[PDB]
């Protein structure tokens, strides 16, 4: 795959929609992303992961572009990085009904360390361990300017895991892991110590 360092242009990088439109001209000839500065005077800095090198547009410029090829051995360590959207459905708390009767399910992010951890570990799975993790809480990304708009509500997972499972680890990196990869989560980026 590659990875290229991205910056959107501000009146292009606005709302949350904008950004994945952007990208995906990007791909004149399926990606995955990872805002890294959201608001310069220049505008949006992201880490794009894609199967194609991008072509840089008008709004959206590839300042570098390096392929990566994996070279794994099982219990190797590497950092990593997540911007995740952890959540999960519940009943809603004060048992509102919906249209046919019946008490809403809602669906909730993941506020409790011990539950992103859990959720973490388990997206991991066989393909690797946990040796340690923080799970940074980040602030809210809301869809528009609206004072009733809703959000998307990410965690930022970053720390040290060992490869159990090489061809699974590197499948999760393709992949992505978890909901919301259009609007910059689920990049897992992987780094030696």
């Amino acid at each position: 795959m590659y990875l290229s360092k991205v910056i959107i242009a501000r009146a292009w990088s606005r709302d949350l929609y904008q950004l994945h439109q952007g990208l995906w001209h990007l791909f004149p000839n399926d990606f995955l992303f990872h805002v890294e500065k959201r608001n310069t005077p220049e505008g949006c800095h992201v880490l794009l992961q894609s199967a194609q090198m991008p072509v840089s547009t008008a709004v959206a410029t590839v300042i570098k572009t390096k392929q990566v090829e994996f070279q794994l051995q099982v219990g190797v360590p590497l950092y990593f990085r997540l911007r995740a959207n952890p959540i999960k459905t519940i009943l809603d708390n004060q048992k509102r009904l919906d249209s046919k009767g019946n008490i809403k399910r809602c669906r909730v992010p993941l506020i409790k360390e011990a539950e992103q951890i859990a959720w973490l570990q388990r997206k991991l799975g066989n393909a690797a361990r946990v040796e340690d993790v923080h799970p940074i809480s980040e602030r809210p990304q809301y869809f528009s300017g609206d004072g009733k708009s809703g959000k998307i509500q990410t965690v930022c997972f970053e720390g040290v895991l060992t490869i159990n499972d090489a061809p699974a680890l590197i499948d999760l990196v393709q992949q992505g892991i978890g909901p919301a990869k259009s609007m910059g989560c689920g990049l897992l980026s992987l780094a030696p110590l």
